[PDB]
């Protein structure tokens, strides 16, 4: 299938970036939901997992796990890496100061219930004070609509992406960075974006 | 400067992979320690670090933070990423599951004393159980001297970097795998590897 299928949980987790990729580059795609054990061990029995984890994605061929792999593997793909190696290191640069602000939020669920207070408290402070900072200046600085090379990347994905769960996680920390705030309604109004935040989407809930 | 300069403590940390990846690559580089807090705050103050973190590299008149972006940026340069996207997907999956397992055995000396014996436990089973065996399949069915393509890429490098740590962590975590025994001694034994193998290089200690 030239769909891509993508082999997780019915569930956000680790593949909603992906999600979100495809989605933007509007790239129909397949969900293979792990809905058993069986499910999970046939896919390893069958020698689908390198490292015996999803999420995977089955696309041109391969059975591609890591979902940083996956990411690198779609974006340049569908031309949402950049023009050269100098953009795709901005990019890349941005782009894992999302990721690892995003892990962070993520943690919050899976960490036992007396810790969250504590990486909760955390969490926000890196928000409002390390990562949105970041963000807010880059946009300021060049005063584009777009993170990198003045179009469309696969990091303005992840930065809306990542505001969205800011918003759910605590809205009051987007209130100071008024042009992440127009960063968000900017990439939201693209075609295949807002077709991705519609009820019925295969965007995931929280 | 052409030399790469790279901001870290004087340690191996975040910062060794991309060492060994310069250094494979025959690449002279500069280091400049972070000593003081006054040397971290200056370069915070310079706004010379996006996310107020090192590893940074100054290269090709970037300040490259965040060691994924930088590690891309260096393979993509030297020409060590593969020759097209697929292989890249293939280079990706195997380094990110390296890492993976690197992250594992650092954070067993920064994780509290009284949990260091139940993650060393659990690390040496995912050595052992989950990524090793992945890396010996891949060199098993092709034959080949080197992971992908049959030539030296990155992940040489980084599995190189991973079997030495292995080794110091537990060397009986190797004895099971003859084919990753092999590419250990081969990988050693390229000249530019062999170089900063030896005492006197910037290969930082345990
Ligand atoms: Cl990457």
């Amino acid at each position: 299938a030239e769909k891509p299928k993508l082999h997780y949980f019915n569930a956000r987790g680790r593949m909603e970036s992906t999600r979100w990729l495809l989605a933007a580059a509007g790239v129909e795609f397949e969900e293979k939901f792990i809905k058993s054990a069986e499910d999970l061990d046939k896919l390893r029995n069958d020698g689908y997992l390198m490292f015996q984890q999803v999420p995977m994605v089955e696309i041109d061929g391969m059975k591609l796990v890591q979902t940083r792999a996956i990411l690198n593997y779609i974006a340049s793909k569908y031309n949402l890496y950049g023009k050269d190696m100098k953009e795709r290191a901005l990019i890349d640069m941005y782009s894992e100061g999302i990721l690892d602000l995003t892990e962070m939020i993520i943690q919050l669920v899976i960490c036992p219930p007396d810790q969250r207070e504590a990486k909760t408290a955390l969490a926000k402070d890196r928000t409002k004070n390390r990562y949105l900072p970041a963000f807010e200046k880059v946009l300021k600085s060049h005063g584009q609509d777009y993170l990198v090379g003045n179009r469309l990347t696969r990091v303005d994905i992840h930065l809306l992406e990542l505001l969205l769960y800011v918003e759910e996680f605590d809205a009051s920390l987007l209130t100071s960075f008024p042009l992440l705030k127009a960063f968000k309604s900017r990439i939201s109004s693209l075609p295949n974006v807002k077709k991705f935040l519609q009820p019925g989407s295969q965007r995931k809930p929280a």
